[PDB]
DNA sequence: ATCCGGTGCT
DNA sequence: AGCACAGGAT
């Protein structure tokens, strides 16, 4: 797999049309993490007034921390999946009176905090500290099943595996994070669930799926 | 190594 | 009412 013309012409693409969301103002790990939790309930139009609001109100993770969960609860108002909320509450205290008030850039450590699973592990070290770990969440399965031919069932463990080792043999390691946005990116813009923008896409000359004239039928869910 | 749930949509 | 989504789940 010519591993080296993917990374550029997805990342040139991506230099191109990038959007300056919100939550790409800096690489606040903090910031990061706040945006990625919102976002995996939400979409992004909806989450852009919500997000600005909460920052302003949390501008730091020991400013969520010392806050009382009424707060909290209070600002996730209209976001709905509560308990999410009060799982990033009990991680950003376990960050602050464990970590020092950190994000934690151990995989491993990170991992370790309740609610925060692969995604999001992946997503906040690889965007906020640029480790280069995987990202794979629904749009990247989508990307990635479409572009390699996978017709495995993307609820299971196996197929998510395999999802990360595809990510890690053709990963662009000078840049962990953009590479990983982009994937997000691509499939957020161009390669959407139903009838993707394949005339377009920077990616075209490697996509299986595409060759085959299978892509509207990826991925495989059961 | 999952399969669960809160949510929106119909 | 049933269904799809989307990640973490221990
Ligand atoms: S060509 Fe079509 S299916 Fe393949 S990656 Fe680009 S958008 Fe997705
Ligand atoms: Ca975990
Ligand atoms: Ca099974």
């Amino acid at each position: 797999f010519p591993a080296r013309e993917f990374q550029r012409d997805l990342l040139d693409w991506f230099a191109r049309e990038r959007r300056d969301l919100p939550w790409r103002k800096d690489r606040d790990p903090y910031k990061v993490w706040v945006s990625e939790v919102m976002l995996q309930q939400t979409r992004y139009e909806t989450v852009i007034p919500y997000f600005e609001q909460f920052i302003d109100r949390f501008p730091t993770l020991e400013a969520l921390a010392d806050a009382d969960e009424d707060e909290v609860l209070k600002a996730w108002e209209g976001l709905g999946y509560y308990s999410r909320v009060r799982n990033l509450h009990a991680a950003v205290k376990e960050v602050k009176t464990r970590y020092g008030g950190k994000v934690p850039d151990d995989p491993d450590e990170f991992s370790r905090l309740k609610g925060v699973g692969p995604y999001t592990v992946g997503a906040v070290l690889s965007l906020a500290y640029g480790v280069p770990e995987p990202a794979v969440n629904g749009n990247v399965m989508r990307v990635l099943s479409r572009l390699f031919l996978v017709t495995d069932d993307i609820a299971k463990c196996s197929t998510r595996k395999r999802f990360e080792q595809i990510v890690r043999e053709i990963m662009a390691y000078e840049n962990p994070g953009a590479f990983n946005e982009a994937l997000i990116e691509l499939g957020a813009l161009v390669c959407t669930p139903r009838r993707p923008s394949c005339l377009l896409c920077p990616v075209q000359a490697y996509c299986q799926a595409f060759a085959e004239g299978v892509a509207e039928e990826l991925p495989v869910k059961m």
